[PDB]
């Protein structure tokens, strides 16, 4: 199941073929004719992503610079990765808040950690009464659905008023 790799062998020069040794290990001593090649884990600090035949796992980048955070660690099978935290996208090197789209307004295509929120002025029907980085406009309280008229009209910033 598990590849292999050549590796020749030191006090007899013999070619040998070993087995790899699994993500997140790294191969601690080779086979030799009469003996298995021998896997250890990654140490803390480094990884491997695939079956290797190596002698030393890679150590993983420097930690994140703040604010970024990380959204995978440092083990033995991944390389730390690091992210702008969430409510913040990647901006000029570094990381800032999304925009937060005011009364009237709302998402129109949700904010990433590398695009910012994108806002749109709420649609007639709808409203957005609160000032969000997340809530879409929401459409105005059916009156009618519910045999009611309208009573007092509704704006981009507050629903319309049903009795």
């Amino acid at each position: 199941l598990i590849g292999t790799y050549r590796h020749v062998d030191r006090a007899t020069g013999q070619v040998l073929t070993c087995d790899k040794c699994p993500a997140g290990t790294y191969v601690s001593e080779h086979c030799t004719n009469t003996s298995l090649r021998v896997c250890s884990s990654c140490p803390v600090g480094t990884f491997t992503r695939h079956e290797n035949g190596i002698e030393k796992c890679h150590d993983c980048s420097q930690p994140c610079p703040w604010p970024m955070i990380e959204k995978l660690p440092c083990a033995a099978l991944t390389d730390r990765e690091c992210t702008c935290p969430p409510g913040m996208f990647q901006s000029n090197a570094t990381c800032a808040p999304h925009t937060v789209c005011p009364v009237g307004w709302g998402v129109r295509k949700k904010g990433t950690e590398t695009e910012d929120v994108r806002c749109k002025q709420c649609a007639r029907g709808t409203f957005s009464d609160v000032p969000s980085s997340v809530m879409k406009c929401k459409a105005y309280t059916d009156c009618l659905s519910q045999n009611l008229v309208v009573i007092k009209p509704g704006t981009k910033e507050t629903d319309n008023v049903c009795g």
